[PDB]
């Protein structure tokens, strides 16, 4: 079967985690040894997924932002998911900036859609698409809403 590598990378406290759980049924309750490599399947492929440690950017300044790094240059994952938070986008974007610039295969995926909702907060996802020239997939992890979605964006994601 034909697999692909995939990284997930953002701040802390984006939902990697709940994210990573989600795709690939690993640490079915998180937060004891939480796991960072899986895999899902999807329409005949195979996805290996990696949780990359949270940052808030690629500079050297922490242990966790130089094995982030690293591993985008030196293991040129297929594809990179960026996830974000919807309830921080300029924070997030700092971040989502740099993957630009070094070159990375991107998909974002916009997390916490539910708490924007419950906090009046709107996010145009057609546009930021448009501006970014990234695809971008609207969830809401915890509520397992939008997963089926990102599997299918990563699917196409990887071949472009
Ligand atoms: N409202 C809401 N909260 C969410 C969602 N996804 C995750 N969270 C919450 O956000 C927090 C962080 O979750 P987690 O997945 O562990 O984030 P993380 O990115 O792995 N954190 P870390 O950087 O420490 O590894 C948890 O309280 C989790 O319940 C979501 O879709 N909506
Ligand atoms: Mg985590």
């Amino acid at each position: 079967m034909k697999s692909y590598e995939i990284a997930l990378i953002g701040n802390p406290n984006v939902g990697k985690s709940t994210i990573f759980n989600a795709l690939t049924g690993e640490n079915v309750y998180i937060g004891t040894v939480e796991k960072k490599e899986g895999e899902f399947e999807y329409n005949g492929e195979k996805f290996k997924v990696v949780d990359l440690p949270g940052v808030y950017s690629l500079t050297a300044n922490s242990i966790d932002e130089i094995i982030a790094r690293d591993y985008i240059i030196n293991e040129k994952p297929d594809l990179v998911v960026n996830i974000v938070d919807a309830t921080a986008l300029e924070r997030n974007l700092y971040l989502t900036l740099q993957l630009m610039e070094m070159g990375a295969n991107l998909l974002l995926a916009l997390n916490k859609m539910d708490l924007a909702k419950s906090l009046g907060i709107e996010i145009d996802v057609d546009k930021l698409e448009k501006i970014l020239g990234v695809k971008v997939v609207p969830l809401s992890a915890a509520k397992k809403m939008g997963i089926e979605e990102l599997k299918k964006a990563i699917s196409i994601a990887v071949k472009d």
